């Protein structure tokens, strides 16, 4: 039977007209709260966390990798390059590319991270290595954001992503220095003020990575540190029936608000 929490999420879903996916992990007792937790959703930019994490994993055995300068050619620019455009015919280190990809959702930066890993398959390979058997990255930017209904490309489930995000930020899928670096990047995100963060108590600290794409796909995954209690991991994926549907970050904030009550 559904709980009052799942009932509220379903009501929110019905009201929005789309399909909502939610996964909450409370590390206090390791219990999970899920809504369509095992259904696949287009990740869009939330996949950038896996790519950045994969590069962090590589740097565990190559201490200076993050500081390795990477050339940015005019032709490398894609559809959204807020940071990469400032370095055309110049360079960006993998750490700078990671920060740009995670904190500003720079798409060129993501393509450089994917390239560093040997292609989309390299990102998926990292996922499998850390126990994520669901995640799959098939394309590069910007086509990985098409978010076509039913298409399994570039998707994952809320449960899988929440489990993986916990392993990466609170668990030990990454080495000590690397885990901390990921947390630092997620906490400094500049794109999530209207998503999960908007629905959490203002006293709570959080790190997040948003995502958006076709079909009004609006996503956000976050790691949360409530005041006076063990941390949480929350994933909120949302997609709609029609290709040009508008963004609905408010739905994600609403889902977070629902999830936060009674904790």
């Amino acid at each position: 039977q559904t709980s009052a929490v799942q009932q509220k999420l379903a009501a929110l879903e019905k009201s929005s007209g789309g399909r909502l996916g939610v996964a909450l992990i409370d590390t206090a007792d390791n219990t999970q709260v899920l809504y369509r937790g095992d259904e696949r959703f287009p990740m869009c930019s939330t996949s950038k966390v896996m790519a950045a994490a994969a590069v962090l994993k590589q740097s565990e055995t190559q201490k200076q990798l993050l500081n390795q300068p990477v050339e940015i050619k005019p032709a490398d620019l894609v559809n959204y390059n807020p940071i990469a455009e400032k370095h055309v015919n110049g360079t960006m280190t993998l750490a700078e590319l990671s920060a740009a990809a995670l904190q500003y959702s720079d798409n060129t930066a993501m393509n450089k991270l994917i390239a560093q890993l040997g292609g989309p398959g390299g990102v998926t390979a990292f996922a499998r290595a850390i126990g994520d058997e669901t995640f799959r990255l098939d394309r590069t930017e910007p086509t990985l954001n098409t978010a076509i209904p039913g298409d399994p490309r570039d998707t994952t489930t809320p449960r899988a992503m929440a489990q993986t995000l916990r392993q990466l930020t609170l668990g030990h899928a990454l080495g000590e220095t690397q885990r901390a670096q990921l947390v630092t990047w997620l906490k400094g995100n500049t794109t999530g003020a209207a998503s999960i963060r908007a629905g959490l108590p203002t006293s709570w600290t959080a790190g997040d990575k948003t995502g958006s794409g076709g079909y009004g796909t609006t996503n956000d995954i976050a790691v949360i540190w409530p005041q006076g209690r063990a941390p949480l991991v929350l994933v909120t994926y949302f997609t709609q029936p029609q290709q040009n549907a508008e963004s609905r970050r408010d739905v994600l904030a609403s889902a977070a608000r629902i999830i936060a009550e009674g904790l």
